[PDB]
């Protein structure tokens, strides 16, 4: 299967370079025949005679029109002639780009900024990764002493580990005797170690938690100063520091640099990206705790090494689980957009949509659209939005199902056939007439993405049946990554239309979709309300909550089903809503923030569960609990007394301490927070240790009852002595336990007040609370 694909000049001619690896051997073939092009919308073709002498200097090169072809395309759904420039380099586009466009036969140029290896990929028809070849992975991670205060990369690496299917191991310099360490002499050492066992793994996957912008970067940095020559590709090449957005992306020539932290910041999302959270929302379970204090402790102190080299052995395992676990999923959209997975990995789903567009605009001989330019990126100013939203009937209820749209968007988008080459089209004999802002989409002729989208959701059902049918599990997961990358890709079309950057973008577009959506959606509710005597609990966007008051379980779901094949008999065309589940009992605090249970005893909250950097345990159970009580018990007395006991029970010190280790990734050097806070104390505290922790890293505290403002003394767990040191119980209560239950009772009638007796050690200072939540 094709891995990526770069180009190199030689004698300044581009050769096309194809990474792959076909039964199990790696090979990398060239293509020393592929001419970079453009086109040109001419206002009569006669000028072409004096395009094709347009030049323009390079280095002092003369660069010059290779050749033209006139061609016959399609562009906003009316057929178009435009010339096909040739030229020798794709570097010397941008040089001659310009003056051609100058002229004044010129009505203008396109295709002229697609990326040469790219370009490759969508002409020679090419899917990057095809087939299921046995891709060999690795991940590694690193760890570093700080040196608050210097140029990065100033104190050195103290160990390299890394994992695969033969287990994990720690290179290090360090004094450490276990089984899965190895002990070299130097940094040196231990760099061109951990280079040797890459280059003799030959793995094709590189996997990291943030490699992009650290890792790489520090073993360069390094590797400069010891003198090492960092080389990690199946080029020989170094890794390429190349920069993306305000951040930076390496890439590994001939292996695949899968830097886990984009994606997964970009599948799912909660407070705090840290490997630690991320693991636990990825697999339920509990990865091995942090203890960003012990390791610096280890490095100054000597003391700890063997617990300091288990943990990142562990950093190492969770990450090559955490990329044997999002790879799959991401080699899939590789293949349905055609393009690499370095790149789909690192990409905005913009963007992704953006080179699925240009892959079938090229298959379907479409002219593309020029990205805006800077003034025209003005111009598209977002701010407008607008899904149906519901304010709920707050209280508990039971008997619930959900109802949501298959795909709504996707669905009107085709049904409606909206595009921008089908927008008020003149002596248009068909059209559907947008519910709001009142655009006229064109139905004479199917627009060049509707068709697309429908494609795409038709190939969706279709993986989906062959998915079902297959017995084997292992091929079935396979089908089942096809048909998700299907749905986030086509779940990515509403926000393309409004995309800044979008070749194809039309603000009339995502208007009427999104006034369609709320048509329907309030076409739903009135139905269901009017003719099945439901009523709508919650409503945002493409589905709602439903019950039937007094009615049984059994009723309720019965009825919502008899519902739908009534509802989707009336719905036009694509739109159907569908029965996402019943529930026993939920209740909503507000728009978006609700919580249910299933039969299974589950609860899926939505707007409630924690907001920033700085949690705990004491925080996380209590609301837990609370929401258990509620949901499983149907109990909202025995939440509010169960908060009142946690209470009690934090005012006389009867709450376990480790239950009250706060978790924080630091942004900044801690000697540099706010004066107010506990970050100060614990700089403090760990520079008394001698010890200097980088921002990013997870620091593990507890807020001590101290002589100033409260939460004002805190000190690093490991220096927790009960004998001598006390919490500070206000803390625990006031900015820890009761925000994070404050808003859920409130649904309930419960003031503040009541969630804590009146002889309490009341401080009456909600001042503590967490600013601006």
């Amino acid at each position: 299967m094709i891995l990526d694909t770069d180009y190199i000049t030689e004698d300044g001619k581009p050769v096309i370079r194809i990474f792959k690896k076909e039964n199990g051997e790696f090979k990398i073939d060239y293509d020393r025949n592929f001419e970079p092009y453009i086109y040109a919308l001419l206002k009569d073709d006669s000028a072409i005679e004096d395009v094709k002498k347009i030049t323009a200097e390079r280095h002092g090169t003369t660069v010059r029109v290779v050749r033209a072809e006139k061609v016959k395309k399609k562009f906003l759904g009316r057929p178009i002639e435009v010339w096909k420039l040739y030229f020798t380099h794709p570097q010397d586009v941008p040089a001659i780009r310009d003056k051609i466009k100058e002229h004044p036969a010129v009505v203008d140029i396109y295709e002229y900024d697609i990326p040469f290896a790219k370009r490759y990929l969508i002409d020679k028809g090419l899917i990057p990764m095809e087939g299921d070849e046995e891709l060999k992975m690795l991940a590694f991670d690193i760890e570093t002493l700080y040196h608050e205060g210097e140029e990065f990369a100033e104190g050195p690496i103290l160990m390299i580990s890394y994992a695969d299917e033969e287990g994990a191991r720690v290179i290090t310099w360090k004094n450490i005797d276990l089984p899965y360490v190895d002990v070299v002499s130097t940094e040196k050492e231990m760099i061109k170690r951990f280079l040797k066992v890459v280059k003799e793994k030959d793995p094709d996957v590189l996997i990291t938690y943030n490699g992009d912008n650290f890792d790489f970067a520090y073993l360069k940095k390094r590797s400069e100063k010891l003198g090492v020559k960092f080389i990690l590709g199946r080029e020989g090449s170094e890794p390429k520091i190349q920069r993306m957005g305000d951040r930076f992306a390496v890439e590994v020539k001939g292996r695949i640099h899968f830097d886990l932290y984009p994606v997964i910041r970009r599948t799912i999302n909660l407070p705090t990206y840290t490997l630690e959270a991320v693991y636990e929302a990825i697999f339920g379970q509990p990865k091995e705790k942090v203890y960003a204090e012990e390791i610096a402790q280890a490095w100054e102190t000597g003391e700890g090494l063997e617990r300091v080299a288990r943990y990142s052995m562990e950093d190492a395992k969770v990450t090559y689980e955490l990329g044997k676990e999002f790879f799959p999923m991401e080699a899939q959209l590789s293949r349905l957009v055609g393009q690499s997975l370095w790149d789909v990995s690192r990409s905005s789903t913009g963007n992704l949509v953006e080179w699925f567009l240009l892959r079938k605009a090229y298959e379907r001989n479409e002219l593309a659209p020029n990205k805006p330019d800077e003034r025209e990126l003005a111009r598209r100013r977002e701010s407008y939005a607008g899904g149906y939203v519901k304010e709920p009937e707050r209280g508990l209820w039971e008997n619930i199902v959900y109802l949501d749209f298959r795909s709504l968007y996707p669905s009107i988008i085709i049904t409606h056939n909206v595009s921008p080459d089908t927008l008020n089209r003149e002596g248009c004999e068909e059209y559907d007439v947008a519910p709001q802002v009142g655009h006229k989409f064109c139905k004479d002729f199917p627009g060049f993405i509707p068709s697309l989208l429908g494609d795409l959701l038709e190939e969706r059902q279709k993986v989906k049946k062959k998915m079902k049918a297959t017995i084997d599990p292992i091929e079935k997961k396979l089908l089942d990554y096809r048909q998700r990358a299907i749905k986030i890709l086509a779940n990515s079309f509403y926000g393309y239309y409004g995309y800044a950057k979008a070749r194809w973008y039309c603000k009339e577009c995502a208007e009427s979709v999104t006034a369609w959506g709320r048509q329907y959606i309030e076409t739903t509710i009135r139905e269901i309300e009017e003719k099945f005597g439901f009523k709508v609990l919650y409503a945002d966007t493409d589905g709602f909550f439903a019950t039937i008051p007094g009615a049984d379980a059994e009723t309720v779901k019965k009825k919502a089903k008899e519902f739908l094949d009534y509802i989707n008999a009336k719905l036009p065309g694509l739109l159907e809503l569908e029965y996402e589940g019943f529930y026993k009992r939920g209740f909503f605090v507000t728009k978006k923030k609700y919580a249910v249970i299933d039969e299974e005893d589950k609860i899926t909250t939505r707007g409630l569960e924690i907001v920033r950097r700085d949690w705990s345990e004491i925080a996380k159970e209590t609301q837990a609990r609370v929401l258990e009580a509620i949901l499983k018990h149907g109990d909202v007395e025995e939440a509010v007394r169960i908060v009142k006991e946690v209470t009690e029970k934090l005012s006389k010190y009867e709450v376990p301490p480790e239950k009250l280790v706060i978790y924080e990734q630091i942004t900044r050097d801690l000697k540099d927070y706010k004066a107010t806070g506990p970050h100060v104390a614990v700089a403090k505290r760990l520079a008394a240790r001698g010890i200097k922790i980088r921002p990013g890293t997870v620091i593990s505290y507890i807020v001590l009852k101290g002589s100033g403002r409260i939460g004002d003394r805190a000190i690093p767990f490991d220096e927790f002595d009960p004998a001598k040191h006390k919490y500070d119980a206000e803390y625990y209560i006031e900015n820890q336990v009761l925000p994070a239950v404050e808003r859920i009772l409130r649904a309930f009638g419960y003031r503040k007040e009541d969630l804590r007796y009146q002889k309490t050690r009341q401080v009456g200072l909600g001042a503590w609370l967490k600013p601006k939540t």
